[PDB]
Formats: C-alpha cells, structure tokens, sequence
C-alpha cells in the first residue's frame, strides 16, 4: 500500500535528565522522532519541512533505496541539503524488512551524535519467525549519549574533543526514563538501537534474552544472552519470555554510562516490572508518573503510518 | 545440594602495576573476589558482612533469581544496601548454566569500574558440551581498568571525566601478571570477563580460539576467531587446542590498553608458555616468581565450593 | 610453494587529511605495507631491514607459526628486536587460511596505533567457499586513527592521555579517500580490518553485506547486516551484491569518526560508484583524481607475491 505523511524539523528544547535541558533538531518536535511502521513491500512518500536555522536531509537507514538512490538523504553524494524553510520528498519502497531507522545525515556528528535527529522505522515481515508471532508486547529502545557543554550551543559538539556525559534510552536519562511493565506470560520484543555515537551493553536481570535479528535481518543461529552490545549504527532485536515475576533492572553495563554528570545513578536504566509484585516503600518508582508509550510499545499496536507522541515533544 | 558460604568485603590495597597501589574494596580481601562454583540445581546460600566503611549489595550477574527476585542484590529496586558492619543474606537456586559473575551493585561506576567489587561465579551444567569434556585446563580471566588519579581515594572515580590509565588481567598489569602454563595435547577452556568499563579485544597469537559460549550458554553454532571482544557485562567461553609449542603472548589488542601510566609494555597480557620449550636468556619472564593459580586453574579442579587465593589478597590498614 | 619476498622499514611522511601529514615507519615506505597475498601451504620466507633510527619486529597475526615459533615477532618473548640498521628474516609456513595481516610488535601502542606499522596479508584456501567462486572484486579496507599532536615527532602517542582527532580508511581521511568503483551485476568481497587502536561501525548504504569470515576463516552460519563492527587486531569479511545502482556512501557510523581535527566531513568514508549512472553537477568526487588500487583490489587479481602501490607511498 501507499503510504504518504508529512514530517518536519523543529528547534525545540528537551529534558534529558533532571537539570539538563537540551537544544535538538526534533522531528515533528519531537526525539526519539516519529515511529513509522509500514508493511513489506509497501510504497513511502515523506513530505520533509525544514524549520529550523539550518540545513539537514533525512537517510532512510536500513532502507535499499533499490532504484531510487536519489532518495537516500546524502548530502553531496544523492542530493543537494534541504536548506532552512525548505522542503523535500522521499520516496522509496520498503522492500527491506524488520528493525530499520532514520536520521539526518548533515553534520551528522553533531546532529546526530547530540541533536535527536533520529528515530526508529519498523517494517512488518510478511513471513515474520513463529517466536514473532507469539509477541504480545513490542519495545523499542534507542540509546544516545550527551556533551552538557553544547547543550545550549547548536552548532557545536560531537567531536572527539567533547566529552559525552550523560547518557540515555528514547532520548532520558534515569531516574526520568519509564519502566517496561509486563505481566507473567508476556512475550516481550525489544528492539535495541546504537542512535548516537555511544556504545551500549544492555544487560536484563532476571532474565536471558534470545537474540533473534541483527540490523532487522532474522538470523540462522539465534543465540542467548544476558549482554547484548549494541554500536552506532546497529539493531538488535531479542526475545524476553516475560516468565519470572519480580522487579528486574535492565540496563547499559558499560560503568560510565550509568552517571549523570558525573553523579550516580544516571543513564539508560529502565526496570521490567511485573504486575502483582508487591510494592516496597523503598522502591526507587513506587511513584512513578507511567507513560505506557515510552518504548512506542502502544503506538505499535495501532497500525500502518507515521506515530508522534506527545511524551516525546520538546518546547519551542 | 544446599551449599552455604559466609563472604566479607574489606577495604584492602592491591598493587595493580609497578607503582600503582589501589585502594579496592575486595571481596574476602581479595581481587578477583573468591571464587564460588557450584553445580547447576544446587541451592546456594550466601552470607555476607559488610567490613568496609560504605553500603554494598552484592548482584550474581546471569543468575535468574527465579521466585527469588527479592536476592537480585539491587539497592533501591530488589533491597535497601547493605550498609557499614551490617550483614545480609543471598539466597537463590543455580538453575542458570555456564560462566556467571557476581558484583556489586551500588555506585557501580565506581566500585565496579575502579574498587574491584567482583568475581567468578561457574556453574557446572549437569550436562556439558562433548569438548567441554576434553578440557585439561581451565582458566578465568576477568578484564578491568584502573584510573591512577582515584587510587587513594573512595568514594571518587568511574566517570566520563577521568581517566582510565591503567588496564588488567585478575587486576593485574603486565609484568606483573602471570603466564598461562600449557603442554602440548593439553585443551584449554578460558573464560573472558568484562568485568570493569572497558572493551577488551583478547587475541591468542600461535592459535585460534573456539568461541563455544555467549555469557555462559552454549552456542549452536560456534566459530573460530583469533580476536574476540569482550565488553562491559559480558563472557565468552572458549578452546584452545594447545598443540603448537612455544611462547605466544596472549593479549588484549586495544592499543591504549598495553600501556600502563602512559608506558609500554603494560596492561593485560600473558604468556602461553609451553612446558617443552627451552628458555632463552633474554625472555621477559624467564625465572618469574610463578603462581599457577593466577587464572583460577587450580581451584576450578578442588571441587564445588568457594575458594580464596592469596595471589590476589591485598594489604589491610 | 617456496616464496621469498624483502621488505624494508622505513621513515617517511605521509598525507592523512587535508592539514594533517603524518611521521610514519612504512614497510617498504608506504602505508598500509604492501600486499602479501600466499597460498595456503606456501612457506614463505620474509627478510627485513631497518632503515629506521628505532627497533622494530613484524608479528603476522593470524600465521599459527607451527614449528616456527621463533618468527612471531613478540620482542623478549620469540625474539629480541630487530635493531636500527639490522636484518632479520621470518620464515613459516602459510598453513593458516584467510584475511590476516602483519604489524610491529614493538612499541605497539604508537608504533601500529599511529606510526602506521601494518598491511595486508591474504592466504588463498587451496579450497575456496563456494560464494568466495562469485566475487569478480575483492577489496581491502584497514582502518585505523591518527593523533596530531604527535604527528611530527617519533616516539609519542597512542596512550589513553592522547586524543585521536583524525581517522582512515587505508591510511587518508574523507575526501582524500577513494571511492569503490563497481559495476552492476559484481560480487564484491570487502574485508575490514582493526588495524589501529579504534572501533569502526562499518554501513553501507543501499546494501546489505553477508558476514561470510571472521578473522579470516569461514562461519558455519554468515549472517547479514547493514553495520558491522570493527575492533581492533579483527578482520570481517563480507560479500555485496552489487544490483542496486547509485552512489551509496559507505562509512563508519561511529559519530566522531566522521570528524577530521573537530570538522565534518572526514574520516572513513568512501562511495560504492557504479559505472554508468550520471554524475552530478553537485557530487562531492566529480571529477576524483581516481585511485583505481586504493583498496588494493587490482593487486589482489596479480596472483602470489608481495605488491607495493605508489598510491601509499609516503616521502622522504
Ligand atoms: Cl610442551
Ligand atoms: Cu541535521
Ligand atoms: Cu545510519
Ligand atoms: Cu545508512
Ligand atoms: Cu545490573
Ligand atoms: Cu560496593
Ligand atoms: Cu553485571
Ligand atoms: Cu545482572
Ligand atoms: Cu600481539
Ligand atoms: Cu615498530
Ligand atoms: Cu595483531
Ligand atoms: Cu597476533
Ligand atoms: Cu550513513
């Protein structure tokens, strides 16, 4: 099917972690940017709006582009940038399946490395694996890191220079990062993604993870593991049977990553949480204001298009 | 079987390289911590009392904690801390195979990446691969870095903003670790560990590897490799089949990592020496004080329990 | 066969980027070294001199050195080093198959991370994996990072307190690399190398790469993947399938990487460029002085022996 929207790219403000806010490039306002979630084969027309001071395209990562490489979003190699105020069209098929992103590709060091502009771009498999059609929950998870220096300061950072300091899944650092809540039985899909410059080790308590895809692709030989390094540029999908009620941390182990600036704890950190545990009065989110949409895992339930949420946006 | 073990953690110093003394926060006193190996189904008990003047938990890193949720060993979300001369009690079942770890679990940045705060844990699977049946050595080797500025000090470290300038095998810095002894025939298992914050890129010169288990679980199809990185969290077990005498240096090929303090040589590397090989004059290592047990060989063959080594105490105030 | 080849170590300066010249001991003057490209079984016989003012050795990593232990060059441990002025010759049998390289072992931490002490060594299997039958281009990629502080001076570099702010692909930073010339319907081996002390998320666009070797020899189970990571001491080798025609960049994805002295664009970049499809008036190589050798891959069809490129040479 065909399947047209509308995106643009906004200069807004973000908290990442409590006490740092963060100058992005956001789509639709927006970091982690929009989900798009299409069928095999379907045909995508991205209509692109440069709002912002500066010029970026948008690289369909994952995407062939087999015969239209001018959609490719590769400044001096498949077009021209899309200046400020401009717009631009993208049109591909999307004949690669499974966990695939998008991210400009301007000045990506910067804009990528520490200005959002990112998101993930689910396609469905018409021949998914029978472990994929057990899933009753699907989870994504894109991990960046932060320079607080240029967090003010469009225009700078993401060199080797500057120092990454904070950390983050779907654009928070902890404790402003949601948990994973499922109930005993779930069958949990989670999809890992090296969004920035950082590397990840995304290690589940309590549990083993049945490494099922690299960069959306099915793999011959799954295998299991409790760690799963995650680069830039990568996707990992795994498999979590959702068996051993209890309260379980699931983070990045690299040791620097879960700080703050410099403080502890900070980073990538999120909790699976079963229904029907009972709730200790020390518990670090006994409080928690929950978002059931932070890893998209509603949005992804609701069909073929473009998703914003409203959880994500940042303020002009 | 129910097997119960009493464990401390002490505030100790270890000498890390040549002039590079680190104040650790060591299980038993020792870094690596003890070594705890059980067969898969045994019920484990652990009782650990806190010597050391800061709160500690202790997480068994790949053990599920299956319906014991509550000894995951995580300060905040599974226990409060476990907090200065205080005691508390691990429980949980091996129902988990193969190359496990445990560690601390609070202010991990620091006691993870800098004070030692860790160990082997290695559960026997009730039934082991074919190869794994014709292993004649077996090895541990538990990957860290040091950051020289923070040696002093606790309570400091494990930041983007230090420094990591000193690299280890079992918290040790060439030369002052110790070769891996062989002869030829001999069919050698060795365990990676990250166990601190850096990446490792292990190479064995002279051999392949075997890469046979991820984090501790057999893969179905394993593959050779002559470089295999190990990241923070993570194991691989694998074989080597020692049937090519010499001496062939054993490293981790990242090169800031075979450096110590900003000289070479330094940082993780070993010796496969093989036992028929004559010793020439100028070889780095020819009269090295030896321990056998550097990499936990000796005690992984005296059967199931929790073993100390002495090579890796330190000194007390 | 019996394959006796000489080589010589030198000091020499080569261009990295634009504003970086580097001070590098090359093999045979150049870097990377030259080619050695054997076949399985062959004893192969290396004699070096020194025309360096420092010690030196050259381990082959990856050569088992069955029954000659004496040549892996590990100075105090299979020999003392080769001193400046002095010779010395390797001798083993190439009974170890696939992509594997060479690299001094002494003073590793500048001498291979910065002073550019590697090259390429290639051991034909006498029986070749029946994919390894379908490549028409094979292709040689050795990445590595470069420190401009110390670019000038021997004897400095490659410790955790120096800042690596430039990164190759064979020794020149983006646009001073070369592109990968293709023409539709060719089967294109790529083999990476970690040559230096960095990782290297290597993606392609517009392709998939079937992972078929690790460090040289062949997985029972190749997998695919669009990014593949690089760490230092491995080789990866892939197969492209080249039927998508367009210009599709080719990178590695780690975010400072794509930097040269704290600038974007720079770093290991080059473009896959079939033949045939037009070149606009905005495309960043248009009119390339082209190298049709930079990733070796006209001396790879030159049969067995050691091949220098005067593309790598550095002055004196
Ligand atoms: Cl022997
Ligand atoms: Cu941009
Ligand atoms: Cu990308
Ligand atoms: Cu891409
Ligand atoms: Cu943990
Ligand atoms: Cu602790
Ligand atoms: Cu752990
Ligand atoms: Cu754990
Ligand atoms: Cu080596
Ligand atoms: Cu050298
Ligand atoms: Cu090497
Ligand atoms: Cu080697
Ligand atoms: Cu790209």
């Amino acid at each position: 099917a065909e399947r047209e929207f509308d995106m643009t790219i906004e200069e807004v403000t973000i908290k990442v972690a409590p006490g740092l806010d963060y100058k992005v490039f956001g789509f639709n306002g927006q970091v982690p940017g929009p989900l798009i979630h299409v069928q095999e084969g379907d045909d995508v027309i991205v209509n692109v709006t440069n709002n912002t001071s500066l010029p970026h395209t948008i690289h369909w990562h994952g995407v062939h582009q087999k015969g239209t490489w001018r959609s490719d979003g590769v400044p001096g190699v498949t077009q021209q940038p899309i200046e400020a105020g401009d717009s631009y069209t993208y049109k591909f098929k999307a004949d690669r399946i499974g966990t695939l992103w998008y991210h400009c590709h301007v000045n990506v060091n910067e804009h990528v490395g520490v200005r959002g502009m990112w998101g993930p771009l689910i396609v469905d498999p018409k021949q998914p694996l029978p472990i994929e059609k057990r899933v009753t929950k699907d989870v994504i998870m894109m991990m960046s890191t932060w320079e607080s220096a240029v967090a003010d300061k469009y225009g700078e950072g993401g060199t080797p220079m500057n120092v990454a300091d904070y950390f983050s899944v779907n654009a928070k650092s902890f404790p402003l990062t949601q948990p994973l809540r499922v109930k005993k039985g779930d069958v949990v899909k989670i999809r890992f993604f090296g969004a920035g410059g950082g590397i990840h080790a995304m290690h589940s308590h309590g549990h083993d993870m049945l490494v099922t895809h690299k960069d959306g692709l099915p793999l011959d030989s799954p295998y299991y593991a409790d760690t799963v390094l995650v680069s830039p540029g990568e996707r990992y999908d795994v498999i979590i049977e959702a068996d051993n009620p209890g309260r379980f941390i699931f983070h990045d182990h690299v040791d620097t990553h879960v700080t703050a600036g410099g403080k502890h704890p900070g980073g990538p950190i999120t909790v699976i949480e079963y229904d029907g545990v009972p709730v200790d009065d020390w518990y670090v989110w006994k409080d928690k204001d929950y978002d059931p949409n932070f890893f998209y895992s509603e949005s992804l339930k609701q069909g073929y298009g473009m998703f914003d949420h409203d959880g994500f946006k940042g303020e002009f």
